[PDB]
Order: structure tokens, then C-alpha cells, then sequence
């Protein structure tokens, strides 16, 4: 539960470790309680660097959300000189984002969200087979527990 | 591409087995392209089977928006009689929903999509290790490549 | 599950084999989820072959309406053949539509379903005896279970 | 060609068999000629019993609509006592519906309607091998010869 | 008869292999029962990516269109870098289209629209000998059968 | 260049070579630059014929439309033949029409053009193999390089 470095491979043709550094937690008004951590590459700006963010609120309707929101940012490519006679300053292409989005009712109990959790990893791992349902780290703490990190 | 059954263990304790049988693809107009996945037990109703569906739609701002949601409906406890004397019909106690959710510039290409998708994974998973990205699967088709299924 | 040729005898008096491929699945807003069938025998004019549907339609009561059409076109009598151009068949003179009709509300399960096809197959079957209630196959796959070819 | 006992078996997962006494034969505004049957069951009342009802319309245009009708009431289970301290009143739950719809030209023949039906008969019973159409019966005078029951 | 890879070689002067893959299908209101297929090149973005489609539409007075449409975008030759100082985006220079375009009566039979059909590819062949017409594919199904994947 | 016999075969399950003499060239001021053949079989009614037409006109996109015209007319069956008159070939029942229709836009190449032809015309013959794509023939003088017949 306390907030510690993550360790994670990416989706590239050969994937690539990413060391997501804690940046602390806090609660927001439109989003609830926020945890964030963030990669701190050299090569990158300090704001363009992958990143992960966790959002649990209570909604209007007492139906709980929560969110586990993956963003990395793809850097412009820096060539030459601009009008002005410089070269140019890093500049964000774009963000590809993916998260998981939770919806659950008052009365799903930790099993019940589990449960649901794992389906959906199996579906993006294109797992057909068994497969257990982590019952520890950041994620499960906050899908099945509605735990926010500290 | 074309669509199959999934087969897909869920995270309960000991996990089990769902089969999920094809029920076509379409298009709407909030939604965008839709294709329906559900299990056929007669252990329930059937509007109340465990479902996958896949949502895919560019938005106003041209962003794309992939969706892949899991839906676990839990059936109320049907016990002794109501007030009427009869035995109660089964009744859905709540839906727990679980979601991929992707947001994707048209820049953005396979291996950028993919390479997100993987990290996600991997979190959801509590994987600090190596893991290879799938290429293949309707998951794969739809968040990596903007595919949906037919 | 998914579309596939379908091979029935028909009711002629020495009874023959038709082979139905697939010509396709989709939604209309008025049918429903409507997926189509139709012999194709190399001379006969595509209006004029056998041809089977299913559409799966929610009425506004809630009662989900289900059909299996069955339209077997007859064309008028040939006059000739010319000698030297190509010559057409004659147009269909009638179109004979023998269909299953199934009105179902939510709270019927599939053993419900299932329970009232067979009365009727067994009635047009003209059949006294017990007969075992099909759970596989594309019209088990409608009328018990609400689940069109995709 | 006049009203006789029906002994049908359901699709249960073991079938039941079902004796259908005559019940009346009358002319409808709406529906054209009817005939109906009914089961005699002490467990049920009688408007709870299964049924079957045959109708015959002439349309517009020379065409005749054909339906045979079998409405499977399904009774709610009494438990109990209700809120009045009095075991509950036998109540209809739901019914469900099967039916055989044909829609045939004035210009069909025996032959033609005969053909047609055996075609969707097999259909429902998963049955891809030859099997002779009947030639007597309610079903066979009704569907094959615009026969109504008398 | 549904949706799989195509493998088609191009024009250019040393002919290029392209794999399509399905893309989807869908019900259009303008354009009828659609068929997509798309490339998954890593060199382009995905909206940029050589495509393939069919429609197939009921028109008035019992004649359907059919239509398969081949569209290849030509990419802008990124050189340099921009006014700002960065390499340019990937832009769509010019989209190239070629169709067949079929507009048959519902009485013409499968025999009649391969006839035509293979006259056509022929001519587009420079082929003055005799070329046997196909009777699978994709483009045989649609073109000489009415039929849209499923 | 100029006008000249066409020798086609065509796509019947034996295939029948047809040869289409010209009709004449013109310019339409909706259709464009027109190039008209027609197959002359002595017996047939002319339009019965076999038909091939040449459509070429500039949009107000700026857009060059190009069309290439197959129409099989097929008559209705013969009864007899007058013993003293002279008799009449059976009236058109309908006129199976397949085209090659081309959307380019002026920046695109003769080699653009060919390399979209190629793959459509290899994908109506079911070619998954390389085919060199012609640079002669009128085929590839109006779809490569925008010229009509004289
Ligand atoms: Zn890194
Ligand atoms: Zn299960
Ligand atoms: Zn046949
Ligand atoms: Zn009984
Ligand atoms: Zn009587
Ligand atoms: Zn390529
Ligand atoms: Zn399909
Ligand atoms: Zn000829």
C-alpha cells in the first residue's frame, strides 16, 4: 500500500523495462484520491516521461470508480533549424493513453472485483488457459480493495 | 478477425472457465463499431451472462477510442417466498464492469499502441518481468491495430 | 455460431437435398439481427432459389420475438431457348414462406424455449413419440438461447 | 378433417408427453378460422393448460396466412404462505410461444406447401438427412390443403 | 464465405505483395451491407494503409449494385524538416481508386454475373485467350453469388 | 489509340470468345468522352448484344472518373417461329452490367494508376500470385494513362 518504484516491461517488438519512480498522492475534487508515478528519463522532458496514475471516487450515483490510466508521450522529431534561425525546443507529438476503468457497486465484495479484474488481463494477454489473479501490488490493492497507494 | 469463442479464466480464488460464444458485430451510433461476446449457462438468465463487448469509435476531437469492457452480472439470493406466496423470480443483484479503455491519436501506430497496452497488462498483472506483447487475438486486433471483429 | 452451409431435405415426395451457403449477417433497425442463407444452383436466377433467415428482434413489451423464414420462390414455365443469344429464365410466379415464430419474454430460460420448439416441430412432424430437443445447431442456437449467426 | 385428440411429446430435457383435447372451432374478425385444443391437467387450472390453436386468414392480394400456435403456460412455484397467512393462488409466471407461420400464394399446390414445410421441420430438428414429409394429421391438412379442423 | 486475409500483388513496375487483413462489416443506411478489409504496414499510420471494401445494395425495381472498391492512398515524401524546426507528419498526398462496379437484376443467376464478370477482368488484363472464370474468392462470392462477408 | 475489334472471352463454365466490332466515339457533356463497341452476332437483336463502353470525364473536384462498361443483355425464351412472316427475337429481360470505375487525382502517375488496376484486376481472377500489369491495350490507355479511343 505504501508507494514504491515500479518495475514494467513494454509492448514494444522487444519490450523495454521502465522504472516508474513514486511522485506522491494526494485527493482532487473532479477526480478522487490520485497516486502518481513516473519514469525520470534524461533523454525526455521531465513532464513527457511514461507515466501511471491510479483515480478512485465515490460517483453521485454511490457506484465506486476506479482507474489505473497508463499515458506515454512520442517526442517530435528534432531536425535542422526553424524559421527563427535555432534549433527547435522538444516538442510532444502526441500521448497514446490506455487504462483499465472499474464500476462497482457498494455491496461487490474483493472476490467480485478480482474476479472481473482477471478476465479482462487474460483478454488483453490473449490467455485462453488459467491463470491466477494477483492478490498483491498497487493494482490489485486498488481494483479488488479500493486501496489507494500512500 | 472473424469472430470466435473465447475462452477465458476468471480471478476468483481457484478461477474458473468461461466460454463465451459470439453474438455479431454492428455498428451504432453513439458507440461506434460493436461486437458481443456472452457465456450460455442455464445457470442463469440469459440477459444475465458474463459478457465481453468491444467498442470502437473516432471522436469529434479525431482521437480514437477503443473499448474493451467485461461485464460479471451477480444474481440475488432467491429465498423462501415473497409477500405474494409465490417464489421470487432471479433477479440481478448488481454488475461489476472491468474495461480496457484506449485513447489514440491517428499518428499513433500498431507498434505504438501495442507498446502501451503491454505496460497496462503487466500492471494489472503485478508482472515486473519480461513479457512478450501480443500480436494475435481479438484484443490484440482491436487495441493494437483498430480492428473489430466480424 | 458463425455462418456455415446448411444442408436440409426438402418435402417432396422423393425428398432432395439442398445446400444453403451464407450470404451474410446484420442489423436491421426494423427486423433486428437478420442473417441470411440461399442454395446456389448455377442456372437458377438468385430471386428464385431457396433461401433461409433468422431475424432476433426486442419488442417495446420487453418480449423478445425470434424467426426462422423459409422461402422457397417458384418461377413460371419456359417457353424456348434461343439459338444464338443468351436467354433468361421465366420470372417467380410465387414465393411459398413457411416460418417459426417464437415470442419469449426475459424471465424464460432456455429449457423454456426449448420446451416449446419441440412441441411444434414434433406437431409438423406429425409425431406422437418422444422425441430428444436439439441443444446444438444454428435454431437451437436462436430460439433457445437468443444468439444469431455471426 | 374434424377435431381429434393431440399427443404430443415436449422438449424437455425428458420429454413429457401431452394429450390435447378439441376445444371449439369459430370464425374470427381478426384471425380468420380457429380451432383450438387443450390439455386437461388437474395440476393446473384450466386456463393454465398447454395449448394449441390453428388460424387461417385470407389476405390481400391472394395470399393466406397459416399459424399453428402452441402457448406453453409456465406457473409460478407456491411456497409458503403469502402475506394473508393462505397458501397462494396458482399463477401464471409466463407463457411461452412457438409457432408454425406460413405465408402461401392461392397459386401453391399441395405439392409446393407440402415442400416447403418439411424443409423448416428438419431445420428445427437439427436433422440433415431425408425424412418423408407427413401426409395426414392436423398439421399436414392444415399447412399442405388449407385445411381448418371441423 | 466470412472475412480472412487477402494477398493481392500491385501494379507498380515490379509488382509489390500487400496481406489485407478484415477490418469489419457492417450495415450502412447510403451504402448497404459493407465489407472492409485494410493492409497493416508499419510504415504508414493506420488510416493510411491500402484498403479494400465492398457494398452490396438493393436498389428499386429489383436490381442490386455491387461494388468492390480498391483505394490506395500515395504518401507526401517527408524531406527535411518543417517551418518549425521538426520532420513533418505522415500526409495523405493523393488517394487512388478503382472499383468494379456491378449493377445486376435479382432474376440474372450466378452463371449469367460470372459471365460478365470475367469479360471485364479480361479486358483489364490486356487477355484476349481464353481464361477460366473463378468460382471462389471473395470477389466470386460477391460478384457472381450476391454474397457479403460474414 | 484508335478504335479497333475487341476479341474477349468470356466467363461461362466453358468459356465462348465474343468479338466486339466499334460503334463510334463522341463526347457527352454528362458521361465525358464516350468509346462504344458491340459484339454483332447476325441473329440477335442489337441492343441484345454484347456491349462494351469507355466513360472518361474530369469532376469538379478536379478528380479524373474513369469507367470501363460490361453489359450482357439476356432476352426472354423464344415460343416458335412464324411459317410465313418474319419473326421477332424475344424483348431484353435484363442487362447483367459489370465495370471497372477509377476516382485518380491529377498529381497521380501512370505508374499510380497501373499499380491500383493490377490489384483489383488480380483480385477478380483470384490471384495470389505476381501478374505483370499491361501497358498496352485500351484498357491501360484509359485507366494508366487517361487517353479514350479515336
Ligand atoms: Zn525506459
Ligand atoms: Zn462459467
Ligand atoms: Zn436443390
Ligand atoms: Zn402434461
Ligand atoms: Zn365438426
Ligand atoms: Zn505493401
Ligand atoms: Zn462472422
Ligand atoms: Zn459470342
Amino acid at each position: 500500500s505504501s508507494q514504491a518504484n515500479i518495475t514494467v516491461f513494454d509492448g514494444a517488438a522487444t519490450p523495454v523495462s521502465h522504472v516508474l519512480v513514486p511522485l506522491g498522492v494526494g485527493i482532487d475534487e473532479n477526480l478522487g484520491s490520485v497516486a502518481k508515478w513516473r519514469e525520470n528519463l534524461a533523454t525526455v522532458p521531465l513532464y513527457a516521461n511514461v507515466r501511471v496514475t491510479t483515480m478512485q471516487k465515490k460517483l453521485k450515483s454511490g457506484i465506486e470508480r476506479v482507474e489505473i490510466r497508463v499515458e506515454v508521450p512520442v517526442m517530435e522529431a528534432v531536425s535542422g533549424q526553424n524559421a527563427f534561425g535555432y534549433t527547435a525546443a522538444p516538442k510532444v507529438a502526441f500521448t497514446d493513453s490506455g487504462s483499465f476503468v472499474g464500476y462497482f457497486s457498494e455491496r461487490s465484495a474483493q472476490s467480485n472485483r478480482r474476479l472481473v479484474k482477471q478476465i479482462l488481463t487474460n483478454l488483453l494477454g490473449n490467455v485462453s488457459t488459467s491463470v491466477a489473479a494477483p492478490t498483491t501490488g498497487f493494482a490489485s490493492e486498488l481494483i479488488d480493495s479500493g486501496i489507494t497507494a500512500s
